[PDB]
């Protein structure tokens, strides 16, 4: 029923831990402040050191990580399908969202401190602090995670862009602890109060800019009140080996009346591939990387979907199975998805509209209590086909709608999971 | 003739190292605000922890860092009786002065910086920076060697006092630099520029309620536009194992005619004594601990005190040598010494009058440029008779003036260098 995680390896273990110096603060520059854009390829190969060497005990921490990424994931991917989200699917990047929360973690006190770890699902113990999450091994393990992930061109980018009003200034050792989560972190000062939409035409501007990403940001204003916005953007790429695109175009099936007719790409591997019995549902696996997994699910039918998709999206993932590799031809839309979506609107959702809301206890982020408007999690996801275009196997044809997820087999972390109801 | 010191393993290595976060700034608290006294037994058992695993490497960092120590202790020294230093003697701890320079240096640029370096003995590359001291290995070498130094209760407690005018911002990553020093570091601030006599009465209060030290802290007053003070405090204490207070009071002679009756200890164990017969002085070793030795050095005779001064405290301990040890009385006087300089003095003695002058680069301590008052050494030295009061052996007396060293045997350090001309 009620599911309790017991993260060991990521709690404080001293007592004592949890006269004083006063702590330091920067106030952020400007957003118009001249930056260069973010390497893809320096944060890649860093992100790979970090995965290099790692001892048991690393990955006992990751392990644990995973569970909490994949339960609090599983969970929000169900507030964003009750709250509705676009025709062409749904996406959702467990990490992420999950990085998100942590970082408000550590810039949080009670009762918002225990009341983020108890969304995290970890039983909390009022007045013992070694039952409390320690950020920093949760980041720290946030990272190795993401390191395994991406061990031919596999990317994965997590950007965060921290906007602040003028005059609020940042903690130093909050600062220190969002670069856990991703060294491409962008504390950036801006006018909120004043004109919503043309700040966010800033922040859209200004993380088109350091990114170089297309990513179809939200267009919506600012709370004229906001004196903090945490805003995470994700880019993942993926070449698929040996897929190459068909000549022209072919139905995809909307609904059973309804097609629109797409690019597809085809290849033929030795790939995984099941048919659950118990639910009628089938899926296939195709290898990303030496550690990354893209999972396949097909419902048997379009008005299935749904029933499929509460199932298998909603903790533990009783469903992967392990079968011999066989021959599979494999075909599907070319994949190039963007979503974005506030995690102050999952948080209402879920009967929690003021973890994050204005009586929040979030001073150990700056020097006064931050105002927070948006925490927005935008994704680019592209599935690229490793060739292009111009022996018996099984036929795979994603010609109707299906989910998705990507997956790191060392940790367990889902990393994506998703629906496409319409590729365009 | 110009002796030059190679620190290599002391060196910045990676070009690379040598679009970026405004640093952080605190204020410091006021010089009133409620303070908890400095705990010397904490201090102890947490530089015995930093001296308890070491590889080699930190091993070779600990003899490279000695070498400078010693060698700027000796200038500092020589500059030191020089100016004069009143008529009970003198005292100079080359760890402390040599802590405080780096911690300038740390806080320096350019020309400040390479000419801290070459004060300190070093070669300077003009352009490349993989020639420069790296501040952080000298100064995590430098708390080796003080925890080698204290291995019954042998104690060293190093304290800095950062006394800054009100408004004056510290940068972070200075403060944390100074941490490594000494994790003793008492950034205040007070009101520099209006009565400056008050100003040293508040400072003075102030330490010596911190550390409970009867110190006979200078009286003089800080000049009126100082924005910066820097004060390093050193308490040594040691037990002589075996020597207790002898009755009544004995003869030392000040000088050829004119004696004083003070109160001797004495023992007896197996010491190490030898003569020099180049320059007529003889000296003697007491261990102090498992690594701490004393050195004993009589002249011949009273009027060669300033020759074999100046002979022996004056680049390598050629001097020193490792005969059997005989057992032996040594008699001598209960050492409690106290003294005080200000390093602007011993500076503007060695020619150098604005090296921390009013045009010293010294941007990366604060928000603005500090302007530097004093930055006093000042040190209580204690010898302890290790026992209450109430065989043959050579007679060891200090019955007139001596030099005297601490000396810490694995890497060569020179902890203490002083004469004593009177004890009272
Ligand atoms: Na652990
Ligand atoms: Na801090
Ligand atoms: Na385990
Ligand atoms: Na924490
Ligand atoms: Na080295
Ligand atoms: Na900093
Ligand atoms: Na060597
Ligand atoms: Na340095």
């Amino acid at each position: 029923d009620r599911v309790y995680i017991h993260p060991f390896h990521l709690l404080y273990h001293n007592k004592s831990t949890c006269e004083t110096l006063p702590e330091s603060t920067f106030e952020p520059v400007p957003i118009q402040a001249k930056t260069s854009p973010v390497n893809e390829k320096t944060l890649h190969d860093q992100l790979v050191l970090a995965a290099e060497k790692l001892e048991d005990e690393d990955r006992k921490r990751a392990a644990q990580v995973a569970m909490i990424t994949n339960f609090v994931g599983f969970r929000m991917y169900k507030m964003l399908n009750e709250a509705g989200s676009g025709a062409s699917g749904a996406i959702l990047s467990p990490p992420a969202l999950f990085g998100t929360l942590v970082s408000f973690y550590l810039g949080s006190l009670d009762p918002t401190a225990s009341q983020l770890q108890t969304l995290l699902d970890v039983p909390v113990k009022e007045g013992d602090c070694t039952s409390r999450l320690d950020g920093h091994k949760v980041l720290a393990a946030l990272r190795a995670v993401q390191g395994l992930l991406v061990t031919t061109p596999l990317l994965q980018s997590i950007v965060v862009g921290l906007f602040t009003a003028p005059g609020f200034r940042l903690k130093h050792s909050f600062v220190q602890s969002l670069a856990l989560f991703t060294p491409a972190l962008f504390p950036r000062s801006l006018d909120l109060s004043t004109d919503p939409v043309l700040a966010t035409e800033k922040i859209n501007r200004f993380i088109k800019a350091v990114t170089g990403w297309k990513m179809n940001l939200p267009l919506e204003g600012v709370s004229t009140d906001s004196t903090l916005l945490f805003n995470t953007y994700v880019h993942f790429q993926g070449t698929m080996r040996g897929f190459s695109q068909l000549p022209g175009v072919h139905e995809f099936w909307v609904d059973n009346s309804i097609s629109v007719s797409v690019p597809m790409i085809s290849g033929t591997g030795n790939f995984q591939h099941w048919s659950d019995a118990q639910n009628n549902f089938s899926v296939t696996c195709v290898p990303l990387g030496e550690r990354a997994t893209l999972l396949l699910i097909q419902p048997h039918c379009i008005s299935d979907l749904d029933r499929v998709e509460a199932l298998i999206f909603q903790d533990l993932l009783t469903w992967i199975e392990n079968p011999p590799p066989r021959a599979i031809r494999l075909t599907l839309p070319q994949l190039e998805i963007r979503g974005s979506y506030n995690l102050q609107d999952l948080l209402a959702e879920d009967k929690l509209p003021t973890l994050l809301g204005a009586e929040a206890n979030l001073n150990n982020i700056g020097d006064t209590n931050p105002r927070v408007g948006e925490v927005l999690n935008s994704i680019l996801l592209e599935l690229k086909a490793g060739e292009e275009e111009q022996p018996e196997a099984l036929d795979v044809t994603l010609s109707s709608p299906f989910l998705f997820a990507i997956y790191e087999q060392d940790s367990g972390t889902l990393h994506f999971l998703g629906r496409v109801n319409n590729p365009q």
